[PDB]
């Protein structure tokens, strides 16, 4: 017996991509899933659709409910400011009625053994699940340390409903692995889940612009030295000031390392044929996995951490939004597996106390790199057969059958 699972992801890519990586994981273990999405997000499901038949994999596209504080044709958080997350909560809560009407029509046999939807949508998903007495398992792309700090806040702002709803769900799946933060998985399991089901499942991995992906790799292979090129790649929303962009640009120039800057700049695109600046979509996972890339200058969002860990690079941390600081606390301060180069959203670095940092960052001797590599070895063990994430994938799938 294998379960049918209604997957309801959150339309921001930090959530969507691991949530679809986990659905792929589920489908490999024999489940059949249907994915509910909004129309402008149907393209996201193209990879999945190419890999499993309509027999096992199904789309349920519902119209995006309107809301006057979201501009039209905007159905995902990549396109609007960090405040409007509350507006996207309000809009997608109005898929409640369309979703109950869809499930009420199915033959009761066809109804899902479980819903595996975002923890962010749990306030209404849990009501849908209860109505049909279905398992409601939540998902998070953030780690247990972050969940720990967030759930403990006495003022959880407008995350109060979804955090409360997540604590009330059947259980919670997260994109981390146990040996990375076991204290924090255990706090979450005991302190913030009413039942006590947490599945660490990470690192969830892909199952795979101005310059094409085939040409960046030719430039990477042009690099003679292994472990010798620094990738600077900042993820949305926050863009840098003209002053911050100019500071980092002088750091990369004066540093005279080879670099790839994925993005004002100035004179400097043609100045240094040691650096390559790409505008738009960047083959990120491909860059960090190349032997020539030895450090990664990032805000230290969680997906960035696991990409850099799994790719085995020095993480240079410049946190600016809350999750970035939790991860700095974890990866830099507590684990000494990364180096801090920026303080916060308004910092302006000095051009060669950072260029010094960069030109010495890819070097394999420094303790942060050696700690990060031991963590990478732990991360590999978790997803291989026998590892805790693998087993938690097996156990989660048998659990949804209950």
């Amino acid at each position: 017996k294998k379960p049918h699972v209604l997957v309801i992801p959150f339309p921001q890519s930090g959530h969507m991509v691991p949530h679809l990586d986990l659905t792929h994981q589920i489908l490999l273990r024999g489940a059949t899933v249907t994915v509910l999405v909004t129309p402008k997000n149907s393209s996201y499901l193209d990879a999945l659709r190419s890999l499993h038949s309509p027999e096992h994999f199904k789309t349920l596209i519902l119209p995006f409910p309107s809301h006057p504080c979201i501009p039209s044709g905007v159905e995902s958080l990549q396109q609007l400011p960090l405040e409007a997350i509350v507006h996207m909560f309000d809009a997608l809560s109005r898929l409640h009625d369309p979703l109950v009407d869809f499930l009420s029509r199915q033959p009761p046999s066809d109804l899902p053994d479980a819903i595996l939807g975002s923890s962010f949508l749990s306030p209404w998903i849990n009501k849908v699940a209860d109505a049909f007495s279905i398992k409601s398992i939540s998902f998070l792309p953030i780690n247990a340390h972050s969940i720990s700090v967030m759930w403990a806040q006495e003022d959880r702002s407008f995350f109060n409903d979804l955090e409360t709803a997540t604590t009330e769900s059947y259980g919670l799946v997260i994109n981390s692995f146990y040996d990375l933060e076991p204290e924090f998985v255990e706090t979450v399991k005991t302190r913030f889940l009413n039942h006590h089901r947490i599945w660490t499942v990470g690192p969830l991995l892909p199952f795979k612009s101005s310059i094409p992906p085939a040409k960046v790799s030719a430039w990477l292979d042009s690099c003679p030295e292994d472990n010798s090129v620094v990738y600077v790649g900042f993820g949305s929303q926050i863009r840098l000031t003209a002053e911050q962009t100019a500071a980092l640009a002088a750091a990369l120039e004066k540093s005279s390392v080879r670099f790839i800057w994925a993005v004002p700049a100035g004179f400097e695109e043609r100045v240094k044929e040691k650096g390559l600046v790409i505008r738009g979509w960047a083959p990120q996972t491909m860059i960090l996995e190349h032997r020539a890339v030895g450090s990664y200058l990032t805000h230290l969002g969680w997906g960035s951490v696991l990409e850099g860990m799994v790719g085995g690079v020095m993480l240079l941390a410049w946190p600016m939004q809350a999750d970035h600081f939790f991860n700095t606390t974890l990866i830099v301060d507590k684990l000494r597996a990364a180096v801090r180069v920026g303080e916060n959203r308004d910092s302006v670095p000095d051009s060669d106390k950072l260029a010094r940092i960069l030109a010495e960052s890819a070097r394999e001797d420094l303790p942060e790199r050696v700690t990060l590599m031991k963590l990478r070895e732990k991360a590999m063990e978790a997803i291989k057969e026998g590892g805790s994430s693998y087993k938690n994938l097996d156990e989660l799938v048998a659990e949804m059958c209950l």
